[PDB]
């Protein structure tokens, strides 16, 4: 996509789950069931607002735990995210680093999700006792996702992604270069 940011509607990721998500990258933060993405797929860098991962809506399923292989299930439900933040590459290495020469982070997964703890999304997704998982995820419509958004927090706010047709498109725009 612009920016050389890696924007697909479907592949593999890996999950894991983040606390405080009310005042996110995208400049809004929604009521619903939320998720922060990795630099290289979110289309922005920390302190330039808004990229176009903003508002996107996502199903996401977990199929392996990658800490305890020997495990094989159950898993979670799939749930329906909402995009709001951003998982930066700088102070995420193991899972967020993905990077254009290096598109894949320690468990081989070229995208991440971090699932919001504060609205219950990591409840329905990750099974008691294992809170880090690999498998899938898949762009849907926003029709499939419940909640509301907040208000803006700042001039440039943006989850215009969520009206938007599904990658590749754009909605609230990438901003700068994915990171090298
Ligand atoms: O940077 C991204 C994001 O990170 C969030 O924090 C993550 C963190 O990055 C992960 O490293 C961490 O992963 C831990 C898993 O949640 C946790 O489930 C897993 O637990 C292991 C445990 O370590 C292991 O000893 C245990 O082994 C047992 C076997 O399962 C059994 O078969 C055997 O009989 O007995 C052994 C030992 O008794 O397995 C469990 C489960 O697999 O440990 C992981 C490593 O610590 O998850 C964090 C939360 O998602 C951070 O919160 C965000 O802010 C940040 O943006």
């Amino acid at each position: 996509a612009t920016g050389g940011y890696v924007q697909q509607a479907t592949g593999q990721a890996s999950f894991t789950m983040y606390s405080g998500c009310g005042s996110p990258a995208c400049g809004k933060a929604a009521s619903g069931f939320t998720a922060a993405i990795n630099q290289l797929a979110f289309g922005s860098a920390p302190g330039l607002g808004a990229g176009d991962a903003c508002g996107r809506c996502f199903a996401l399923t977990g199929n392996h735990d990658p800490y305890s292989p020997n495990y094989t299930g159950p898993f979670g439900q799939t749930i329906v995210v909402k995009v709001t933040d951003l998982c930066p590459v700088q102070g995420n290495q193991e899972f967020c680093g993905q990077t254009t020469s290096n598109p894949t982070n320690q468990h081989g997964m070229p995208f991440h999700f971090d699932i919001c703890e504060d609205t219950g999304g990591s409840a329905k997704f990750f099974p008691s006792g294992h809170g880090a998982l690999t498998g899938t995820f898949t762009e849907v419509s926003c029709s499939q996702w419940s909640g509301s958004d907040g208000g803006q927090l700042w001039n440039g706010a943006c989850l215009s992604g969520e009206t938007a047709p599904n990658w590749p498109s754009t909605a609230c725009g990438n901003k700068g270069t994915a990171p090298s």
